[PDB]
């Protein structure tokens, strides 16, 4: 891999080790729900510090973006590079003790995905990719599935909003209803980055979600493109990071899933 | 532990080793669609034989009822024991290469759940219980969560039915709609056994599903009861194993989920 992807990978590993070590005290701390959520914010910030420290040791002039910290611009040539970091994808799973969550690290050069790490530290699954270098899971070269249609497909989605609102719920369930009929299953495991990784690995045949922020999609999107898959927003265009709505799949199941949800979209998602 | 639970646990381990070894040859699947389902049948039958050989080595007079093999009756005093086995719960996940599935073994004495093992061989998480001894995860005592209401709750569910048409999905989504309300999330992960285990561990606050077979509910239902939790069918009665509909939770989330679904059941599930 590129030295840059190796540094992203090593960062993701250190953060995942700290997050992994952090899940034990939760069931002990879980008795105070608000104090438990405060603790998870603190674990997330410790994970962000671990990632940023490792990245900035190799590239102190790069720009960095996170949910909480926002955009910190670079300097010189480094102004062109942007690290998009989600230190813990699947915070609801994490607070409940559900072992399915991940560190997510993307590197963008002039707005285009260059490098991606999605790291499951419980299963110790390291998903990696660089633009034009392909995708891998623990060093095994990854490829999207061969499935030709939604019949007998396994699809993923989520509902990533921090409150259950009826407009988002109605539109979400409209699409869900329309998408059940044929599939071998529909999966809601609760971490967008792992869903996109699973499409890249051939474990899922397609994935769709709206309401996502860039840090939840960026790495998974490169994994899927480098796996020979397709990624778009709900209009079929390439602004999934900016719009928050994404369809990702193998080529055929991507097209069928994108076409299937259009009749159910409000103009908001068009 | 009791020798009988130890034998259950050892059998679950050997089947998990075989299923784990069987996931590597998949190369995250998509070989031939038709060949893949047959492979799953082969893996499941090999695993059921591995479990049954350990069960009959220790207890040759016990009755045994498997997902593959169906019901084989016992003899003498052994006739009082029924082993209810799913050698691989989460077959659709397994065939796609999604690493979330479990071996599930219950033992019933005179109609009553007596022993339970649910084993996740990827995360190597061994959930165990005997009537009156409590439940454990890798030997560590389990207790259902403290959450007092469905507000910020995490729910588990699934809908394995695929009819020619969307009627049965409609009734399922009637229940789903009524249950979203104030919840933090719902999960659709593909293995009922692990969802009931997750209620028993405090990882889910409650769970509901209909169309389930006994071998997928039996072990998880004892895990929940021994974790201080509640199990019933969709009417609030205790015919979940026979009817295929089940609600499991901590005290308050079990009651609130039971209350919320009552108006939304079809006469099918009364
Ligand atoms: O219940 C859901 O719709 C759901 C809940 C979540 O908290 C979540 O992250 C997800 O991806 C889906
Ligand atoms: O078919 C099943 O055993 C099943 C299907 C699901 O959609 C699901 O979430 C689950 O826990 C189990």
């Amino acid at each position: 891999m590129q030295p840059m992807l190796n540094i992203a990978l090593r960062a993701a590993r250190s953060a995942g080790e700290l997050i992994f070590r952090s899940i034990e005290r939760l069931d002990v701390i879980s008795v105070n729900e608000k104090d438990a959520k405060d603790y998870v914010t603190e674990v997330d910030r410790a994970a962000e510090q671990t990632i940023v420290a490792a990245l900035r040791k190799a590239y102190p002039t790069h720009a960095i973006m996170g949910e909480e910290g926002g955009l910190i611009e670079g300097s010189g040539e480094g102004a062109d590079y942007l690290w998009v970091i989600d230190p813990l994808d699947g915070t609801t799973n994490f607070i409940h003790g559900v072992p399915h969550f991940a560190v997510s690290i993307a590197c963008k050069y002039k707005g285009r995905l260059e490098h991606a790490v999605v790291l499951d530290p419980v299963r110790q699954e390291e998903f990696t990719a660089s633009r034009g270098r392909g995708a891998a899971l623990n060093g095994r070269r990854l490829r999207v599935s061969g499935r030709k249609s939604l019949e007998g497909a396994l699809l993923g989605t989520g509902f990533p909003f921090r409150d259950n609102q009826i407009d988002n719920l109605d539109n979400y369930l409209n699409m869900f209803r329309s998408l059940v009929g044929q599939t071998a299953g529909i999966r809601r495991a609760g971490a967008a980055s792992l869903d996109l990784a699973y499409v890249a690995a051939g474990r899922y045949d397609a994935f769709w979600e709206f309401g996502l922020s860039e840090w939840d999609m960026a790495a998974g999107a490169l994994l899927v493109q480098e796996a020979g898959g397709l990624v778009s927003d709900f209009t079929g265009s390439h602004e999934f990071l900016e719009k928050g709505h994404i369809v990702a799949g193998n080529t055929k199941c991507f097209k069928a899933l994108l076409t299937t949800i259009q009749p159910h979209l409000p103009p908001s998602l068009k």
